C-alpha cells in the first residue's frame, strides 16, 4: 500500500519515430549498433528522411517516462507516480500528456515556448543495426524554476522514491541536483540511470555527482565499460566499474549501502553493493531469434520491474525476477508498449 507520489521522476518526454531502416542509413548518418546519439546539424536531414518511408511507428518515449509510468502500470494503483517534463504545444505532447493520464500517472508537463516542438527520436531499426538519434526540442526548456513551482515541488516533497535517468543531465541538471540533495537529505530512495556510454564520456562530472546521491544505480555492460575507461579501470573494466560505483563516497560522507546492477544483455547481469566484497551474477530469460520483436527500452523496463518490487519491500532476488519479466515483456512487444495489464502475468 503505497502512498499518492510515492514515487517521482523527471526527464525528456519524446516520441519514438520506429523505422525499418535500409543499411545506407547508417553509414550515411555514420551510425553505431544499440548507440544513441544527440542530433547535430549533419544529423538534422534525418527526421524528413524516414518520413518519407513507409510504416512508421509513433510511440510515446523517453527513458525516465518509460521507467516510471511503467512502475505506475506494474503496481495498479492510481497515481502512485508522478512525472515532470517538458513537451511543447503540439499534437506530440498533447498525445504524449493523454498517454500518461491513460495509466494514471499524475504528470505535471513544462510547455516549451512556441513554436520549439516536443523532443523526438529516431528509431533506426534494422535486422543488422539498431541506433537511434535524438532531438531533444522541447526537452531542454526544462527548467528549475518550473521544479521550484510550489504546486510542481509538492510531488517531490511528498515522493520516497525518484529515478532519473543519466539523459536529464542534457536538459536540466539543476533540477536534478538539486532533487538529488534533497533525496538525500531526507534519507529517501534515488534511483540513477548511466543510459548512455556518452554521458560517462563527456558528462563525467555530473554522472560522478549524481552517484554521489544515488542509493541505486543501473547501468548496461556499453555504459560501465565506457565509464571505466574514462576512469582509467583498465583490468577487469566492467566488474571494476560495478565495484567503483559501488564504492564511491556518498556527498555528506556518510556510510550508507548503494545498490549496482550492470546488466548484460543475453548475458547474465551483475549486482553488488557496497557492503558486499563480492560482484554475483543473475542469469536472466533466453530468447528464441523469432520471439524478439524489439529490445527498444528493455532497460528502461528492467529499471521499472526492479524498482516496482523493491520498494514494496521484495527481497534482492525476487526483484531482479521482476525486474527480467519486466524486461522480457517489452522485448516482445515494439517499442515501449504497455498492453492490457492483465496480460502481464
Ligand atoms: N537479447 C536478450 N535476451 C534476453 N534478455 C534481454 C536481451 N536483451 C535485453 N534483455 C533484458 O533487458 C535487460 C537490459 O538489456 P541491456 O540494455 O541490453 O543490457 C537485460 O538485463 C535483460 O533482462
Ligand atoms: N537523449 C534521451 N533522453 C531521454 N530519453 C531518450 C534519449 N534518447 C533516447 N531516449 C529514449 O530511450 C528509449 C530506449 O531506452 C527510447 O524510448 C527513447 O525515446
Ligand atoms: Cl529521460
Amino acid at each position: 500500500d503505497l502512498s499518492e507520489g510515492y514515487v517521482f521522476g523527471m526527464g525528456n518526454p519524446l516520441l519514438d519515430i520506429i523505422v525499418d531502416a535500409d543499411d545506407f542509413m547508417y553509414r550515411k548518418y555514420n551510425l553505431k549498433k544499440d548507440n544513441i546519439v544527440l542530433a547535430e546539424e549533419k544529423h538534422m536531414t534525418i527526421y524528413d528522411e524516414i518520413q518519407k518511408k513507409k510504416k512508421l511507428n509513433y510511440i510515446a518515449g523517453g527513458a525516465t517516462l518509460n521507467t516510471v509510468k511503467m512502475i505506475q502500470w506494474i503496481i495498479q494503483k492510481p497515481f502512485v507516480c508522478s512525472y515532470v517534463g517538458c513537451i511543447g504545444a503540439d499534437i506530440q505532447g498533447k498525445y504524449i500528456k493523454n498517454d500518461c493520464s491513460a495509466l494514471d500517472l499524475v504528470t505535471e508537463f513544462q510547455i516549451a515556448e512556441e513554436p520549439l516542438m516536443t523532443g523526438k527520436v529516431a528509431v533506426l531499426v534494422s535486422e543488422k543495426l539498431r541506433s537511434m538519434v535524438t532531438y531533444l526540442g522541447a526537452a531542454c526548456d526544462l527548467s528549475l524554476a518550473h521544479i521550484e513551482q510550489p504546486h510542481v515541488w509538492s510531488l517531490v516533497e511528498k515522493a520516497q522514491v525518484y529515478y532519473i535517468a543519466g539523459f536529464v543531465i542534457n536538459t536540466c541538471y539543476e533540477g536534478m541536483l538539486k532533487i538529488a540533495k534533497h533525496s538525500l537529505e531526507n534519507e529517501k530512495l534515488f534511483c540513477f540511470n548511466l543510459s548512455a556510454p556518452f554521458l560517462s564520456q563527456f558528462n563525467t562530472k555530473e554522472v560522478d555527482e549524481m552517484i554521489s546521491y544515488s542509493n541505486i544505480v543501473f547501468g548496461n555492460e556499453s555504459e560501465a565499460e565506457a565509464y571505466g575507461e574514462v576512469h582509467g579501470l583498465l583490468e577487469d573494466t566492467v566488474h571494476a566499474t560495478a565495484r567503483y560505483i559501488a564504492d564511491l563516497p556518498f556527498a555528506d560522507g556518510k556510510k550508507r549501502k548503494r545498490l549496482v546492477i550492470i546488466t548484460r544483455g543475453k548475458n547474465p547481469l551483475l549486482y553488488t553493493d557496497s557492503s558486499d566484497s563480492e560482484i554475483h551474477q543473475f542469469m536472466v530469460e533466453q530468447f528464441k531469434d523469432d520471439q524478439i520483436i524489439d529490445t527498444n527500452g528493455a532497460g528502461d523496463a528492467f529499471a521499472a520491474g526492479f524498482i516496482a518490487d523493491y520498494i514494496r519491500g521484495k527481497p534482492m532476488i525476487t526483484s531482479l525476477h521482476a525486474a527480467v519479466k519486466a524486461a522480457a515483456y517489452i522485448i516482445c512487444r515494439s517499442g515501449f508498449s504497455l498492453g492490457s495489464r492483465d496480460s502481464y502475468s
